[PDB]
């Protein structure tokens, strides 16, 4: 773009602490790779959907 969107800059909030608490509960919960898989995955596209939601109030 001609000028500088906000799409391209990072949130306020740090996403790896919330990152690092689903990693947590996964190992304290759950058996198995396959499991190990399906809880990174669900974590992070809910990880990337709460900065899109952004939340400054």
């Amino acid at each position: 773009m001609r000028g500088r969107d906000d799409d391209d800059e990072e949130n306020p909030r740090d996403p790896r602490e919330q990152y690092r608490q689903c990693q947590e509960y996964c190992r304290r919960q759950g058996q198995g790779q396959r499991q190990q898989q399906q809880c990174q995955i669900r974590c992070e596209e809910r990880l990337e959907e709460d900065q899109r939601s952004q939340e400054e109030r």
